[PDB]
């Protein structure tokens, strides 16, 4: 079996991107946030506290035929945004771009954190990354790849995202029309339950490579490039006037500017950021400074190749029993 669906930034920043999803029987299409650095498939639910919701499809498991209550089992989780949700489990037949996992587990989110609750585009999240971070208690719960991978033509999941445009999730093989040159393959850890790998380095507009590793997280559920702070000063030091603003949050450039390239190294590859895709504009409406699409990790404990990243390449998730890594430009 396969999968292909689109997935669509959910507003002119490419904040994050929606794919819908059909749960139950009768189908109920809920737009999720598909999320490499998560395992859990949680939802607005019928069963979310009123005041919590504002605009989002809920799922309501008593009009599913398929809906079951997994009996006794609670999820909860927080993001590395310091966003929450917690509530109860369901089991149900779930379908992405035409692939069906039977007997997925649906967490139905009783409780949600005010971040959620502004975002009206943002239905829920299906978590991509390892089954051993579900936060399911007391019996762990696979992700919707993990349960879908047997039935799979070839147990890899692949994200496509667009620059200010849809892209594609496909499940089950690789569209080479999709990409440019070949796909370099790189290890991963599971060690923490991500996608974790290790950069070989990394150029600032049209300066030397810099040979380096970098280790972090393939992560589609985060909007920008979290890098270590030597690698976030070089950059951000060949734009005039940008800075690091402990007010704003991170550093911030002004809008007059034009940005470099960046580029990251994949083994002996290269993948090339435009300078366009590090601008995440205006910090507040009308202003004349512009928040920077890189940023130090620093302050989080592990480097993120988020979406800023993730949009320049093509990216394969290869879950086979020694899990991989590809990268191809596009
Ligand atoms: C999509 O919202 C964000 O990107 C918020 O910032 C984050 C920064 C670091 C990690 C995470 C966890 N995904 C989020
Ligand atoms: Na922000």
């Amino acid at each position: 079996s396969t999968g292909s669906a689109t997935t669509t930034p959910i507003d002119s920043l490419d904040d994050a991107y929606i794919t819908p999803v059909q749960i139950g029987t009768p189908a109920q299409t809920l737009n999720l946030d598909f999320d490499t650095g998560s395992s859990d498939l949680w939802v607005f639910s019928s069963e979310t506290t009123a005041s919590e919701v504002d605009g989002q499809t809920i799922y309501t498991p008593s009009k599913s035929t398929t809906a079951k209550l997994l009996s006794g089992a609670t999820w909860s989780i927080s993001y590395g945004d310091g966003s929450s949700s917690s509530g109860d489990v369901y089991t149900d037949t779930v379908s992405v771009g035409g692939l069906t996992v039977t007997g997925q587990a649906v967490e139905s989110a009783k409780k949600v954190s005010s971040s959620f609750t502004e975002d009206s585009t943002i239905d829920g999240l299906l978590g991509l990354a390892f089954s051993t971070l579900n936060t399911v208690s007391p019996t762990q719960q696979k992700t919707f790849f993990d349960n879908a991978k047997a039935s799979l033509d070839s147990p890899v999941f692949t994200a496509d995202l667009g620059y200010h445009a849809p892209g594609t999730y496909n499940f089950g093989f690789i569209d080479t029309t999709a990409y440019t040159g070949s796909i370099t393959y790189t290890a991963v850890s599971t060690k923490q339950g991500f996608w974790e790998w290790t950069s070989t380095g990394y150029a600032v507009g049209s300066g030397t490579f810099k040979s380096t590793s970098i280790d972090g997280i393939a992560d589609t559920g985060t909007t920008l490039l979290y890098l270590p702070a030597t690698v976030v000063s070089a950059y951000w030091a060949q734009v005039s006037g940008a800075k690091s603003s402990s007010s704003v949050g991170g550093y911030v450039f002004p809008c007059s500017a034009t940005l470099p390239s960046f580029t990251f190294g994949v083994g002996s590859a290269r993948i090339v950021i435009p300078g366009d895709y590090i601008d995440f504009g205006p910090i507040s409406t009308g202003s004349s400074s512009c928040f920077g699409g890189i940023q130090s990790s620093a302050g989080i404990g592990i480097n993120i190749f988020g979406d800023v990243a993730l949009k320049a390449a093509f990216v394969v998730f290869n879950g086979a029993t020694t899990p991989t890594l590809g990268f191809a430009s596009k």
